[PDB]
């Protein structure tokens, strides 16, 4: 529906969606920056039955950043909500981790916020 | 990926986390949370590194809950990114992030943040 | 120098700070949302010495939400980094902790992102 | 507010963190971090809730450091967010955000979160 199509951020990475009717997210993403090439898996959730006032519809989704051409042995995770109307938009805030050693663990985890607009027309 | 990732897990706060890992990467099973606007298991879904490096990290990995099943909605949803350590005392470390479904007023207080850790040792 | 001045984040917050010679920040905030109302002290610290490449200038402060006014027993501290130039810059992402229970603590910490920008004349 | 804050503790990682709590929200001190680009002590600066809840709510406080004193500049700065809690065993609960000075074209990978925990107890 409006979560479902083609998106990108303000990086140029692309974010192919497609929302299940139980609340399932399933797609690709494509990352225009970092130790990554080519297409990648998503999963994801997505709150299947929002409020009907203004609010947003609450989501997240993960990519594991391993596909047949790479390994950065990392995993991002993305988390917030979709809003809706003529410019749909897509408002999140991610959690990167790496696979670290014991001692390494500290430094393990990036924080950033990506915003996505849809196209797919 | 010797992935002993696979089973029951329990975090400080009690919550019960059951997880099947795929040879590919998925992640799948259900979760149940002692706190907050829940009761009884939501699915959730993630991936994982299948082919960790060969020295001694950890194994990234991270999976997503929407917080509505057949009993509750909380209209929110919480992923959780961090690193499996296998051993004598296997744990997953995590930190989270919960956003809730917000109108535009209230996006700027629609966030929290949080960190989790796993054993595999009742609450 | 760069930092010193009067800033505003994409919610209408003001924000005016001086920068010490020993990488010090002191000033007040003042948020346009939340409980809260008219000035708060706030106090930081910045990398007095950045890289003189095109790097931003590391910095962050922390502002307790308690006043004369009111006290929402909270503090916020930002982190992010100056860009300089002719639109100056500063790129933040921050922590919001409220005093709680211990039963109440999962949920005592949002995370956002601020913007701000340059004013002072 | 019987701010037990002002003293020495101690977090998971080894470092020391030593403050003084002004009468009106003021934290002052120095930081010395058992890991990363650093040596010896680093000036921080920060503010708490001086009027805490009369309820068992924790003290809200937080505080940064730039890190850079007169042995090494790692150009970065870090802020702790977080809550005191006073009683037989103190603790300081924190999450922190890393943000080190970057261009413009490596931002997205700039900020580092984690959390630490202080005690008043050794490393
Ligand atoms: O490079 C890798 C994999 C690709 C990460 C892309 C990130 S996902 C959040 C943001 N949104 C995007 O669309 N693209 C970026 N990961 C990685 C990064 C840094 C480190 N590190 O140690 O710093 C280790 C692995
Ligand atoms: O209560 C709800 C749904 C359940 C959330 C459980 C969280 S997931 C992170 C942490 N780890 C756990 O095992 N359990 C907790 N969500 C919710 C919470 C707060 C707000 N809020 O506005 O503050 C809105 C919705
Ligand atoms: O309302 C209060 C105090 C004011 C917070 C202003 C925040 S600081 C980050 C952001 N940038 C701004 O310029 N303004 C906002 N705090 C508070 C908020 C939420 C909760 N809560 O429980 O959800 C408790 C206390
Ligand atoms: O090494 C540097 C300076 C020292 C940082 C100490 C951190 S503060 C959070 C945590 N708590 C502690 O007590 N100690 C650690 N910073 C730095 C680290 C990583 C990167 N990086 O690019 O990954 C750049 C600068």
């Amino acid at each position: 529906a409006g979560i479902t199509g083609t998106w990108y951020n303000q990086l140029g990475s692309t974010f192919i969606v497609t929302a299940g009717a139980d609340g399932a997210l399933t797609g690709t993403y494509e990352s225009a920056v970092g130790n990554a090439e080519s297409r990648y898996v998503l999963t994801g959730r997505y709150d299947s039955a929002p409020a009907t006032d203004g609010s947003g519809t609450a989501l997240g989704w993960t990519v594991a950043w391993k596909n047949n051409y790479r390994n950065a042995h990392s995993a991002t995770t993305w988390s917030g909500q979709y809003v809706g109307g003529a410019e749909a938009r897509i408002n999140t805030q991610w959690l990167l981790t790496s696979g670290t050693t014991e001692a390494n663990a500290w430094k393990s985890t990036l924080v950033g916020h990506d915003t996505f607009t849809k196209v797919k027309p």
